[PDB]
């Protein structure tokens, strides 16, 4: 456990990006939005509609996942075809292709070139979802294998408080450094398109992909300091018995048969109700939903918001190791269907009472730690549970499937319906966290 740390390290660098990319547009979104409708208003010789500028501003923090669905669409083929480190690392190209097509949409002129940047960084982002689990996955030890894919989860929540500190008024948050903001990318990026190359190419893939029995039995001995694992070579050799011994089953096999039928009816309700439970609203708008409300100073309890979710992340994996897997999905859905239902009444009475400015941030803080230790990990852990290691790859390529596509509704039509709905939007979400949570109690069995 010497050498280890720098491979997984470097990867999980990737996960932070995953991290920023998500929750960087929620803080700085009305700076560019005056970018917007300027930038409109010199080219077409006519001011921006507001509408157009909602649901063009829309598409630039959704068209987001539409690149990130495509993204986990292709992992498999980079992953088996390349290795994983020589995709991470060949996958930076993706990072700075962004990087410059939203920090120079500046002198660009252009919000093209944002929306743009934003689709690809959405691939980059939806390729990453793979790959790091994945090599994180073959390289540590299998005892500290569980404590280890802790680093994905937690890179990408801390990568989400960052976008959100660095979306300061005073940092990056403001009309002059706002392209350095969606730009800063970067500077992880080139660090890892370094640290890589000193990484070693998996095991597993040298030894089963590869076919290397001499190339791959050499990185373990630098991996492992003083190990030398001929438990680790027969446990490869085991993974690859029964993940090679049951067949591979596709995605089309899944939804062609009866047998698989009702289990990825389940997984996938179950990506569903993460997604369209309204998350990501409070993650691409909590500053402008905490504005609308009351809220003065509406960053900060995006920040507010940003330490909750990391805080409960790390609640979660101790209290997910202790309790039951509906039990946490459920309780997690509870709280977050009964603090949607505290924020309608903040946002319905902030009018007659100023200080549900007030109740507005602790509905929603609540309402992402109560997401964290529910909706936020079960459904994932649930799917591989549901499947056996050969129709369980077909399986997680539908939920992540389900899970860019319930992203990409919320992303793209929240603020349709916060116009057309005012303070009751919360009242949607929570019509759905009721209904999940009954399809939950039904249909949905302990694992
Ligand atoms: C055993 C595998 C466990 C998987 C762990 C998943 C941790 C929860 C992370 O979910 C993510 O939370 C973000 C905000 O925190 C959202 O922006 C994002 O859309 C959502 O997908």
């Amino acid at each position: 456990t010497g050498r280890l740390m720098l491979a997984v390290g470097g990867a999980v660098l990737g996960s932070l990006q995953f991290g920023y990319n998500t929750g960087v547009i929620n803080a700085p979104q009305k700076v560019i939005e005056e970018f917007y409708t300027q930038t409109w208003v010199h080219r077409y010789g006519e001011s921006i509609l507001p509408t157009t500028l909602t649901t063009l501003w829309s598409l630039s923090v959704a068209i987001f996942s539409v690149g990130g669905m495509i993204g986990s669409f292709s992992v498999g083929l980079f992953v088996n075809r390349f290795g994983r480190r020589n995709s991470m690392l060949m996958m930076n190209l993706l990072a700075f292709v962004s990087a410059v097509l939203m920090g120079f949409s500046k002198l660009g002129k252009s919000f093209e070139m944002l929306i743009l940047g934003r689709f690809i960084i959405g691939v980059y982002c939806g390729l990453t979802t793979g790959f790091v689990p994945m090599y994180v996955g073959e390289v540590s030890p299998t005892a500290l294998r569980g404590a280890l894919g802790t680093l994905h989860q937690l890179g990408i929540v801390v990568g989400i408080l960052i976008a959100q500190v660095f979306g300061l008024d005073s940092i990056m948050g403001n009309k002059d450094l706002w392209p350095l903001l969606l730009s800063i990318i970067f500077i992880p990026a080139l660090l890892q398109c370094i640290v890589l190359p000193f990484c070693p190419e998996s095991p597993r893939f040298l030894l089963i992909n590869r076919n290397e029995e001499n190339r791959a039995k050499s990185v373990l001995k630098k991996l492992r300091g003083t190990a030398d694992v001929t438990h680790d070579l027969q446990e490869m050799k085991e993974e690859s018995r029964q993940m090679m011994r049951e067949k591979k089953v596709t995605i089309l096999e899944l939804f062609r048969s009866p047998a698989y039928r009702q289990p990825i009816l389940i997984a996938v309700v179950l990506q569903l109700s993460q997604q369209l439970s309204g998350i990501n609203a409070v993650f691409y708008y909590s500053t402008s939903i905490f504005e609308k409300a009351g809220v003065q100073q509406p960053v900060y309890a995006t920040i507010g918001s940003g330490i909750v979710n990391t805080a409960f992340t790390v609640v979660s994996l101790f209290v997910v190791q202790r309790a039951g897997r509906r039990t946490l999905h459920l309780i997690g859905l509870a709280g977050m269907a009964g603090c949607a239902i505290l924020m309608t009444i903040a946002l319905a009475l902030l009018e007659q009472l100023p200080w549900m400015s007030y109740l507005s941030i602790v509905a929603i803080f609540g309402f992402v730690a109560f997401f964290e230790v529910g909706p936020g990990p079960i459904p994932w852990f649930i799917v591989a549970e549901l499947f056996s290691q050969g129709p369980r790859p077909a399986a997680i390529a539908v939920a992540g499937f389900s899970n860019w596509t319930s992203n990409f509704i919320v992303g793209m039509c929240f603020q349709y319906v916060e116009q057309l709905c005012g303070p009751y939007v919360f009242i949607i979400f929570t019509v759905l966290l009721v209904l999940f949570f009954i399809f939950t109690y039904f249909k949905v069995p302990e694992t």
